């Protein structure tokens, strides 16, 4: 079995399933430095996260798709 862990989260493996805008989430958390180049694991031998927030997600949070329509 091959199981994938990160140093920030460490001694723990990521669960197969996580998606990595939920790493992203976890990371992020972890005070992984925003914009981080990329995730750094480690293949040796937390599922409820929610994914981070989309751009499109952020535009529309602050109500940009409601200008778009306005434009369509």
């Amino acid at each position: 079995v091959f199981h994938l862990f990160h140093k920030l989260l460490a001694g723990q493996p990521l669960p197969a399933e996580m998606t990595l805008a939920q790493l992203l989430t976890l990371l992020y958390d972890r005070k992984l430095p925003q914009g981080y180049r990329s995730i750094d694991l480690t293949v040796k031998l937390l599922l409820e996260t929610c994914p981070i927030q989309s751009p499109l997600q952020v535009f529309a949070g602050m109500g940009g798709l409601a200008l778009i329509a306005e434009r369509l």
